[PDB]
């Protein structure tokens, strides 16, 4: 691999500046007059489908489990508003990106999905090779659902895998069919979808690096296009589930670094590039090509081609990025309900950035993506001198660059093989909020 393992080092952003950052006092003019600010660029758009089967113990996302199928029915009647009183304000747009996240957006039913791509299509310009994507529990869903996808224009999937170990999934409540997860990711593969990416998560209870190496074998012979390997969460305070979690199961800290040092190594002897923070992908992936060539993204999804688009953000908790601002819907589904409405839209809370912010942002996602900055393209777009504009920050990265983390000087910076692992702390200098 690229990366260089040292566990000296390691004792040492989703997006800039934070959700800590957005406020209520963020407003619909103040929304109007970010979606006015770019009216060329290209318009991705987000829906957050929240509804869930079944309670998984480790899950930290917005999410509502519930075996009352008719809420979907409701659900899309609202989304259905929102799109209603939101798309005529793109209407010279044109759509390069579509993704269904949550929750589980194949809880919805094939009839429920055709219904939601149909408002999305019939109210957006969608172009003819638009990246759309869906992520999908491998659970209570048959093979026949990929291929409505298909049919409904879907190109890229993510599956949630978390462990194949039978154990693992007894005690986070995610028992799951291994034989299925097989027969769904090659029915995928076999009907023409591509970056295929599945989702997997260490430090869960009673795993270690001996059960985590035998799940990652199997995952070698399941040949994902992509992995996505997360670091568990752990804050039963906040998110009531992982209470069931007891704490006494979990990894030790030396256990989760031997996992994930192993991990990374086994990946790369099974042809995954290590992307950066939790992605892997083949050398010639599209991720992988552009991160090589300097110009690799990232927004709330994760890592992508696309850059300078704006988003836009559908449905119980999501969040748009538009002309230099951050909107999140209203993350409690009946607020959602209730403000779709009166109102025909959901707006919440957010920030419109300050000029400082907008450059950090553009640092941090360069580091983030692309593990290198060059002054000088930023010292033009924002007419600057990069030593004085960042001394406070460049003070604050001498000590982890005398560390060989980075390699810096007076016209760049360099993300060492040995501070890659260590990214969050190197953008964490350029952070004012903390
Ligand atoms: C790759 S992330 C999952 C990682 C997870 N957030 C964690 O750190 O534990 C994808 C998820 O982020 C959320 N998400 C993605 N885009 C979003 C957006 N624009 N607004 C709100 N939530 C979004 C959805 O829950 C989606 O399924
Ligand atoms: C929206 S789910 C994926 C889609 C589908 N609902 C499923 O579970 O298959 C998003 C991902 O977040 C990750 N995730 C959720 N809670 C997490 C936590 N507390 N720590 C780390 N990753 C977490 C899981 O890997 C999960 O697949
Ligand atoms: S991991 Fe997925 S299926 Fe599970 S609760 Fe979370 S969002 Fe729902």
């Amino acid at each position: 691999q690229q990366i260089d393992w040292d566990l000296a080092l390691i004792k040492y952003y989703t997006s800039y500046p934070t959700a800590l950052e957005f406020s209520e006092d963020f407003g619909e003019q103040a929304f109007l007059q970010a979606v006015a600010r770019y009216p060329e660029r290209p318009l991705s758009l987000y829906v957050h489908i929240p509804f869930c089967h079944k309670l998984c113990y480790f899950c930290g996302c917005n999410k509502i489990v519930t075996r009352q199928q008719h809420k979907a029915d409701q659900y899309l009647d609202a989304l259905e508003q929102e799109i209603v009183h939101r798309a005529p304000l793109f209407a010279g747009r044109h759509v390069s990106q579509l993704h269904w996240g949550g929750g589980t957006p194949t809880y919805l039913n094939k009839a429920q999905i055709s219904r939601l791509m149909k408002l999305l299509r019939e109210n957006f310009q969608f172009n003819a090779d638009a990246e759309i994507s869906i992520e999908v529990d491998p659970r209570e869903i048959e093979l026949d659902v990929l291929d409505h996808l298909r049919a409904e224009g879907f190109n890229r999937l993510s599956m949630g895998v978390q462990d194949f170990n039978k154990e693992v999934q007894r005690l986070v409540n995610r028992e799951q069919d291994e034989e299925f997860i097989f027969a769904l990711l090659n029915h995928a593969r076999e009907i023409g979808f591509t970056s295929t990416n599945i989702d997997l998560i260490y430090g869960l209870p009673k795993q270690t690096p001996e059960s985590f190496a035998f799940t990652l074998k199997r995952v070698a012979e399941l040949n994902p296009d992509r992995l996505s390997v997360f670091n568990y969460a752990h804050l039963p305070t906040i998110f009531a589930a992982q209470r069931k979690i007891k704490d006494a199961d979990l990894p030790s800290p030396q256990q989760k670094l031997d996992i994930l040092q192993e991990t990374i190594a086994f990946l790369t002897q099974s042809g995954y590039q290590f992307i950066g923070m939790d992605h892997f992908a083949r050398p010639d992936d599209e991720l992988a090509v552009a991160q090589r060539e300097g110009v690799l993204h990232r927004n709330f999804q994760g890592y992508t081609t696309q850059g300078d688009t704006d988003l836009l953000g559908m449905g119980v908790s999501a969040i748009s990025m538009i002309g230099d601002c951050y909107a999140q819907n209203q993350k409690e589904l009946k607020q959602y309900y209730q403000q779709v409405d009166e109102q025909g839209n959901a707006l919440w809370r957010g920030i419109a950035l300050t000029r400082d912010d907008c450059i950090r942002r553009d640092v941090i996602k360069s580091l983030i993506c692309n593990f290198r900055l060059d002054y000088s393209p930023i010292e033009q777009q924002w007419d600057l001198l990069f030593a004085d504009y960042f001394a406070e920050d460049l003070k604050l990265l001498a000590p982890l660059a005398k560390d060989g983390l980075v390699d810096v000087d007076e016209k760049g910076i360099q993300v060492t093989a040995k501070g890659r692992l260590l990214i969050r702390n190197i953008c964490m200098c350029f952070d004012t909020y903390l």
